Parts: structure tokens; sequence; C-alpha cells
């Protein structure tokens, strides 16, 4: 097939996502150069789900000047129908990366990690926390890690496993929150697991990451900063957790 958005025209190599009320595709321009278009389809969507979307539209806008650890939106078209969306292509996201890969270097580890920071630094820096970070809201593009959304819009092909205590005990937050979500995906990279998968009851796994009694495994590892960084991430009390500015300041970010 094809489609036009603002007069250019591009071609679907494949679809790369599948989304209830969205989908993306890879895509070629007339120049044959590699897009991804995340159609979303308009006809049957409340004002307040609009008002998201147009959210995190102006958000993916504006920080693109400030960083490129945010996935690049070049162009937009919005309708009443529908919203088209001309953005970069990546190689694959983080999530479908992770469940292909047993074991995770060292060396591509750290440089995700400070990717991941760096990109999550600046939403907070506008005063955005995402509340809802997993490993499928980062993409791999030529060895760089970058975020997708802010989480305003829905997410494509839920887990609970990168979830705050904070968020469960409310039932407050901050860019903390984001810290504790991004230690356990750093967790998932260390230990090929998350900090409570373990647990089957999604009940009692919100107990568990509620509780101050449960205490957290940190096996001994070669790498004894990756060790102090997640244990600084997973402490369950947001005053005492470590800081994303912080953490761009540490042994472990900054010395192999
Ligand atoms: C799972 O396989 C892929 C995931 C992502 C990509 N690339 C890519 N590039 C830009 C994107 C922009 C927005 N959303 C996605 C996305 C979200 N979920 N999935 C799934 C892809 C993008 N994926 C891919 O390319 C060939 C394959």
């Amino acid at each position: 097939q094809s489609m036009s958005v603002k007069g250019r025209i591009y071609s679907i190599l494949k679809q790369i996502g599948s989304g209830g009320s969205s989908k993306v595709f890879q895509v070629l321009n007339e120049k044959k150069q590699i897009y991804a278009i995340k159609y979303v389809n308009l006809e049957e969507a409340d004002n307040q789900t609009l008002d998201s979307y147009r959210n995190e539209i102006a958000y993916l806008n504006k920080l693109q000047q400030h960083s490129d650890k945010i996935i690049r939106l070049y162009d937009y078209e919005i309708t009443d129908q529908y919203i088209y969306m001309v953005m970069e292509c990546g190689n694959i996201d983080l999530n479908s990366w992770l469940k292909k890969k047993k074991s995770i270097d060292p060396w591509e580890r750290k440089s995700y990690w400070k990717n991941m920071l760096e990109a999550v630094h600046t939403i907070h820096q506008h005063g955005i926390v995402h509340s809802d970070l997993k490993p499928a809201n980062f993409l791999i593009v030529d060895g760089m890690l970058k975020l997708i959304d802010f989480g305003i819009a829905n997410q494509m092909q839920g887990t609970v496993n990168y979830m705050p205590p904070e968020a469960i005990k409310d039932m407050k937050i901050s860019p903390k929150s984001d810290v504790w979500s991004l230690g356990c995906i750093l967790y998932y990279m260390t230990y090929g697991k998350t900090p409570f998968q373990q647990i089957i009851n999604q009940i009692s796994k919100l107990h568990a990451i509620i509780d101050p009694n449960h205490e957290i495994e940190f096996p001994d590892i070669p790498e004894k900063d990756l060790q102090d960084v997640l244990k600084c991430c997973l402490k369950r009390d947001p005053k005492q957790r470590i800081s994303i500015p912080e953490l761009l300041a540490h042994p472990y970010v900054q010395i192999q």
C-alpha cells in the first residue's frame, strides 16, 4: 500500500506495530529513506482521549530541540478522522530485543543506561513524569536508545513489574518514581528478571512492592558500581531514593 502526509508520499514496507486505535508502519519516502508512521484512527475517540494525544504530540515537538534521546518526529497530520505521525525508524523496541537476547554485554548495558537516564531527565526538566516506564517505551536506533512516549498515549505490541511503591501507596508521584521503574529495567539487564517477577499473584506482588519488610535480592556481581546503582534506585522510600541528576554523576555511568 501507500499514504500521503503533508503532500509527501510514503510506501508501506511493513507494519511495525498494532494498537487498538493505532498502527505503526515501516515506510519509505520518494527519496527511498525509511521512516515510521504511527497511524491513529480518530473515528471513535472520546474528547478526553483526544486531549491526551494532543499533549503527547506537543511534548514530542518541544523536546526535539532539547535532546536526541527522544525519537525524532519529522512531521505530523491531524484530522478529526485520523492522526499521522512521521517519525524515525528504529531497529527494534527494548522489550522485544531483551527477550531475544539471553545475555547482554556489560558495555552495552552501560550505554543503554546512560541513554535512558539522559532521555528521562529531559522529560523531567519540562515537568513530565512518565510514571509508566517499561522497556517498550524505549527503542534501539543504531546503538542508541531513544524514548518513544511519555505514556499519555496508548501503548502498543500489560506489566506491573516496573511500578513504584508510591504509586500503589497513593491508592505521591515524582521524578523519583521514574527512577524506580528504570532501576527495575536495569535490574532486569543485570539479573535477567525484574525485582518481583518471582511472585505469581499480582495482588501479593503489589504487596511485595510496598512491603518494607520484604527485602529485594541483590546477588554478588563483578561490577560493584552496577550493584550500587541498583541498590540506590530500588529504595522503597522516594525521599531516600537517588535522583536522575545524581545517577548521571555516578561512577557506573561515567567509569568503565
Ligand atoms: C518489534 O519489532 C520492531 C519494533 C520497532 C521497530 N521500529 C520502530 N521505529 C519507530 C517507531 C516509532 C514508534 N513506535 C514504534 C513501535 C512501538 N511498538 N513497536 C513494536 C514499535 C517504532 N518502532 C521495528 O522496526 C523494524 C521493529
